[PDB]
């Protein structure tokens, strides 16, 4: 299991925990130095716990799928709540067995429904860690719209954040006020398949993408990937989305 505690919370321990996500993710090779998700786990293996604590030190576990790292689920006292989805309902076989009652929410946990659910796109919610310290009080008393927005703020400043450095680092200076995701930011979100596949691919390619990735960079500009010599492979993604789930 991993833990991040907002009483307290600074860049610091944001980071502590950030990494500790990154290293309770299994991997047997790394592709260009970058450690490549497994294609599968069996079982209760599959799930990874994250203990979430809000400034009042109130808890929600959160059951993350390590060959992705796509939130399934969370537990909030002595009820689980699973996004309405395959892959959700069979981690609901594995985790969170003894709570007292299941929700099914009413969406997937993808952004596009997330974002329908919530009534706003993400480039609208502030992100930060007073939002995450918020979003786990959210979800600590069901409300499936309220949950929407708590989740998007959640699978942001945790999963996205452990793929991504410089999302880590846009979420630390948002430790003591929130603020709308960068465009590059969204850009990388949306981009981390792609770059997954590319990175992959590029292996018998000689570091060249078959296929270029466009990105938004920290100025707002659009850019085009084509190779793994780029800033973005070298230095910013910290995993790789296995090609075989792709
Ligand atoms: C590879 O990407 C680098 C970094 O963006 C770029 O400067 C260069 O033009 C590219 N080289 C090749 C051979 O694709
Ligand atoms: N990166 C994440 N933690 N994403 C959470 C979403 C998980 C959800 N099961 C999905 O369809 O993606």
């Amino acid at each position: 299991d991993v833990s991040f505690r907002l009483s307290g919370a600074d860049p610091s321990s944001y980071g502590m925990f950030i990494k500790d996500l990154r290293n309770a993710l299994p991997h047997t090779e790394k592709v260009y130095n970058i450690p490549l998700l497994l294609p599968s786990v069996s079982g209760a293996g599959r799930y990874l716990l994250m203990h979430l604590f809000n400034y009042d030190g109130n808890t929600i576990t959160v059951a993350v799928d390590v060959t992705n790292v796509y939130i399934m689920g969370y537990l909030a006292l002595t009820t689980s709540y699973f996004f309405n989805e395959p892959a959700a309902d069979l981690a609901s076989q594995y985790v969170f067995r003894s709570a007292r009652r299941k929700i099914t929410l009413p969406y997937s946990g993808n952004y596009e429904r997330l974002q329908i659910a919530a009534g706003k796109p993400r480039e609208k919610i502030p992100i930060g860690l007073p939002a995450l310290d918020t979003a786990i009080s959210t979800l600590l008393h069901y409300d499936s719209t309220a949950a929407a927005g708590a989740l998007l703020v959640l699978i942001q400043t945790t999963a996205e954040a452990a793929r991504f450095k410089y999302i880590e680092q846009q979420i630390q200076e948002r430790a003591y006020r929130d603020e709308v995701p960068s465009s590059a930011t969204i850009s990388l979100e949306n981009s981390w398949s792609g770059l997954s596949k590319q990175i992959q691919l590029a292996q018998g390619n000689n570091g060249v993408f078959r296929t270029p990735t466009v990105l938004v960079d920290s100025k707002g500009n659009r850019v085009q990937i084509t190779n793994v010599t780029s800033n973005v492979v070298t230095s910013n993604i910290q995993l790789l989305l296995n090609t075989k789930n792709i």
